[PDB]
């Protein structure tokens, strides 16, 4: 029964949109999540300044600035 650990998932802070944030520079591609949608994100940021998660079954960049490494005591 092996798990692996494989990316952390992030708290949407505040909701993001690619449509108006984003300069419009190949967004088919980056995600658009809202206030509270946890992305995966897998890797370090790029060079830009993005992140590299998966969201509703979807792959694409995420930024970090809409973010919050989630973290909360497990008790169970």
């Amino acid at each position: 029964g092996s798990s692996g650990s494989s990316g952390r998932r992030m708290v949407a802070l505040y909701d993001y949109d690619p449509r108006e944030s984003s300069p419009n520079v190949d967004v088919e591609a980056e995600l658009t999540f809202c206030t509270g949608d946890i992305i995966t994100v897998f890797g370090e940021i790029d060079e830009d300044g993005f992140y590299y998660g998966e969201l509703n079954g979807q792959k694409g960049l995420v930024p970090s600035n809409f973010l919050e490494e989630v973290s909360g005591p497990s008790s169970g």
